[PDB]
């Protein structure tokens, strides 16, 4: 009976919430990795600029 | 950039909030339907 559908729809909503949470987590991890390398390339660029100071 | 990526995680959070509210509404429906089912069963086994 309709309890099957209710249980199925409940599980699907949970699956979607989890997929959305996983997408959020991946974006956060991507931003953290990009921030790390942005910081290292910024460091490299600054270091090159400082060389010219006599 | 700053404003654009800001909106993407916000979009994800908005989606999750909507799905959470859909679950709570579905739970209310489940409660209503279960009440009918139990009343019906008790009537038939009385």
């Amino acid at each position: 009976e309709w309890d099957r559908e209710i249980n199925n729809y409940t599980s699907l909503i949970h699956s979607l919430i989890e997929e959305s949470q996983n997408q959020q987590e991946k974006l956060e991890q991507e931003l953290l990795e990009l921030d790390k390398w942005a910081s290292l390339w910024n460091w490299f660029n600054i270091t090159n600029w400082l060389w010219y100071i006599k």
